[PDB]
């Protein structure tokens, strides 16, 4: 399918670090060790962060593809997480309520579609423990109507999108890591708590 296929190569998200934003969340101490879930996990650098920081990881990534590469890299850096291939939209099936006490979010949000979105903000809420932290990063998007392509998030769309049932504590200024030539891209990271 349409993952697959942006798997076969390197797509321009696919950085060989994790998100510096992520990265960040470690070093001011908002993540500590629990149990965390890396939605929409990719090849698995902040997973395997995560777990390298006292977390039980655990990464979750439609593309069989991308979850064997970061099979394969969590092996060889010698680090314990559970990779595992499933939908996100459909994780009540995989994950029982109130287990995570962490989600990480690095440009899935960005992807699930206008009339999925509800339904994600549902199942994210699900699986999260009561004082459960959300935290995601996305592009940001300042400029005025909806023009511009790929997608970008505002403060009003992350508002308007997880105030509902996510208590907002910040929406942050901060750096997305890419390939595409500028490699530093305009971003916001969300905290947010069940
Ligand atoms: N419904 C869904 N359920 C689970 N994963 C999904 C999904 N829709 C898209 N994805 C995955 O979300 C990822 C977005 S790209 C981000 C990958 C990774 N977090 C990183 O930072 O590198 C892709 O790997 C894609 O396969
Ligand atoms: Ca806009
Ligand atoms: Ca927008
Ligand atoms: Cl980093
Ligand atoms: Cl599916
Ligand atoms: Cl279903
Ligand atoms: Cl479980
Ligand atoms: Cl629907
Ligand atoms: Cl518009
Ligand atoms: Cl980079
Ligand atoms: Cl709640």
């Amino acid at each position: 399918m349409f993952w697959d296929e942006v798997y076969k190569g390197t797509p321009p998200w696919d950085i060989d670090h994790p998100q510096p934003a992520f990265q960040a969340l470690i070093e001011s101490g908002e993540i500590r060790p629990g149990r965390a879930l890396d939605i929409g996990c990719g090849r698995g650098e902040n997973a395997i962060m995560l777990a390298k920081n006292g977390c039980d990881v655990t990464g979750i990534d439609l593309a069989k593809r991308a979850i064997s590469d970061a099979k394969a890299k969590a092996i060889e850096r010698h680090v314990k997480v559970n990779f595992i291939v499933g939908n996100v939209l459909e994780m009540d099936q995989l994950f029982t309520e109130d287990e995570f006490d962490i989600v990480i979010d690095s440009g899935l949000f960005h992807v699930i579609t206008d009339e999925e979105r509800l339904l994600f903000t549902r199942h994210v809420h699900k699986v999260l423990k009561e004082g459960g932290k959300y935290f995601m990063l996305c592009f940001s998007d300042k400029e005025p109507g909806e023009y511009e392509l790929p997608r970008r998030a505002s403060k009003a769309e992350i508002e308007s999108t997880f105030s509902p049932l996510f208590n907002i504590i910040y929406i942050k200024d901060v750096i997305f890591d890419s390939l595409l030539n500028p490699g530093r891209r305009q971003a916001y990271l969300l905290s947010a708590t069940k």
